[PDB]
């Protein structure tokens, strides 16, 4: 019976914590983040070449944005539109030209290539950017694009 | 007893979350947030016209800053001062000239109008801005002001 | 019954632990660094010392006060990322040649650049940290990156 008092008390504490956490999470995502499902995109708000962007996300405990569905892509698109800057995705075909993979080596399960893409322009486009319209284009890894990580 | 031991373990886990979260609350609100009572204001740090500002807030699960007491208004003022940029509030008299309402249609429970305001200058001021001195002025919705949401 | 409520509570706490851990990463990116029990966060802009100090105290923290090589290296990452030297909390405003924390305590760790502190011009009572992590005394009226600790 004293255990029941403790349980009822802990239940109230945990629910107040859930409520505070939920509020702080909305605050956290405004205006540089987007949640979609269990994934959270957050932009750093500046641009970097791919290798540097990739390092920022991994050091932060995440990875570069990797939309795996239309819904994820739409969420990511909101951030790009808000910053009005194309962003890098995580995926590259550096290992095998024409074959884009996630950092793990897995093949794409979703893509949203703009018409005519990916075209490996100049013979050297192995990174991927997402435009303000949400479509993707292969782009040289040395160009600077908005940094958006996923967690 | 096992139920007892489970409750004790939960107690320890909850204490740890409360303590860890309490620190992150402070970190999160620096430098663009302000907590007051159960409300949190958060600025995007940039300016937009009203309609755009309102959409940003509502899409983020909030609404434009709606100070409902002197205490809230002072907390909001601290952000406005820090950014040195007047901000939009949520309230308008777009529906009925002279009758300012919250986005829910409720009439105002607090106001801090500068002397002689609102004055519907030019016959077309239906939004409200808050100055760095904390006072309110009705202003054209088309103008660009600091975006500050409440959560 | 009780055993059921406990089970549900267990689920709620495990969910919060996972959600909180994910949220911590989101929060610290890109302007924060966690080191031990301390968190540094930069505002991403520069201010003169008095203004920087007030921003930190009103936010419920204080200016970055690295107390070990580990803390200094963590702080240094933010400085390197913004490519902007930052103010520390410590000053010798009260007693020239003696730098103290905002409490009044004397320094328990330092990382002065060679020759520093040198009170150049007879008026350097604040401290900046460079992208190389070394410290230099500097006029309090100059504008440097604001970084607070919590
Ligand atoms: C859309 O812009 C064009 O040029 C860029 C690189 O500059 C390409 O990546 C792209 O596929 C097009 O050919
Ligand atoms: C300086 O402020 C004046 O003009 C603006 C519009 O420019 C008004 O909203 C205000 O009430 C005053 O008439
Ligand atoms: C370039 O560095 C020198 O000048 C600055 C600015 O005055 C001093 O703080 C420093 O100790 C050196 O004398
Ligand atoms: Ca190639
Ligand atoms: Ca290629
Ligand atoms: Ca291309
Ligand atoms: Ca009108
Ligand atoms: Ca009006
Ligand atoms: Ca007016
Ligand atoms: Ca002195
Ligand atoms: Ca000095
Ligand atoms: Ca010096």
């Amino acid at each position: 019976a004293s255990l029941r008092q403790q349980v009822e008390a802990l239940q109230g504490q945990v629910q107040h914590l859930q409520a505070a956490f939920s509020q702080y999470k909305k605050v956290e995502l405004f205006p540089n983040g987007q949640s979609v499902g269990e994934k959270i995109f957050k932009t750093a708000g500046f641009v970097k070449p791919f290798t540097e962007a990739q390092l920022l996300c991994t050091q932060a405990g995440g990875q570069l944005a990797s939309p795996r569905s239309a819904a994820e892509n739409a969420a990511l698109q909101q951030l790009v539109v808000a910053k009005n800057e194309a962003a890098f995705l995580s995926m590259t075909d550096s290992k095998t030209e024409g074959k884009f993979t996630y950092p793990t080596g897995e093949s794409l399960v979703y893509s949203n290539w703009a018409p005519g893409e990916p075209n490996d322009d100049g013979g050297s486009e192995d990174c991927v950017e997402i435009f303000t319209n949400g479509k993707w284009n292969d782009r040289a890894c040395g160009e600077k694009r908005l940094v958006v990580c996923e967690f």
